[PDB]
């Protein structure tokens, strides 16, 4: 069974993933796959690099790179962190099968902003832009077609439980 | 204060809009607003959406909201519920016409849930999503203040509706 994590910039979706690998699960972090491919070839910033990848290699491309990332190994839970489009989803589905679920981790802007702003690019203008950049990738649709949506304003202890549950209600 | 209800075609938006309707709040149904405009602007066939597109092509995809504010008697100082927005373009419009206190709430249902419902073929319903998302409803949901999910139980669905409404008010 596969879970794809999706979430807007400041969502905290990372904590959900931290939770899953702690309960033993293959977590593959999509941006580090691109990251690791960056280590290999030089657009200039991680951004424009993956801008070319989708432009040259496919809709589409990064999911493949993750599935290639995964071994033919054999895991109980495989977790792909940070889908951004229905392209990636289609790919995952095609490659991995039918036990693939979308979990969107939700948090309303004003929170995500204050969350990000407080990270030891702090101008509200730029955050709003970064959201738009992300929406232009298609993450919005990934959220719309989710199988589950965990929200979190409030309390980590809140968030934690809504996870424990959305996970088992899948598992 | 303004509540915007957004949701995908099978989501169960209506039930939330209903719940508020029943409370006392004035609800404007955006799609009904468009229909009324049909009567004037559309002609012969225009399979709704066909005319819904031509409207945005002609007055920019903010229009539906502008017509909903046109309805809502420009004096109406009391809280209003609009259901249901499709584009951030329209959220922008409402804000630019009704000010800061504007709230996007959204109802979620998994596609498989959403369809089993709407039926009670499949291809057609998936096209109707493809279309909806092409109106940027995805980003509206993405940028939602609240996202109430709609799994089993009107009872649990209702309880979550109150949680938000009260929070909102």
């Amino acid at each position: 069974k596969v879970i794809l994590i999706t979430g807007m910039p400041g969502s905290g979706k990372s904590e959900f993933a931290k939770l899953l690998k702690e309960r033993g699960a293959k977590v593959i972090v999509m941006s580090d796959v691109v990251r690791k491919r960056y280590s290999i070839e030089a657009g200039e910033r991680l951004m424009d690099f993956a801008k070319r990848l989708r432009e040259i290699y496919g809709d589409g491309v990064v999911a493949r790179l993750c599935v290639e990332e995964l071994g033919t190994s054999n895991h109980d839970l495989v977790v792909f962190d940070g889908v951004r489009s229905l392209a990636e989803v289609e790919e995952f589905k095609r490659l991995l099968g039918d036990s693939v679920y979308i979990v969107a981790v939700h948090s309303p802007p004003k929170i995500r902003y204050k969350r990000m702003i407080e990270r030891l690019s702090k101008e509200i203008s730029e955050l709003i832009r970064r959201d738009r950049e992300e929406l232009k990738l298609g993450i919005g649709e990934v959220i719309a077609m989710a199988d589950y949506i965990i929200t979190n304003d409030s309390n980590y202890e809140e968030f934690k439980r809504r996870c424990e549950e959305v996970t088992d209600r899948v598992l």
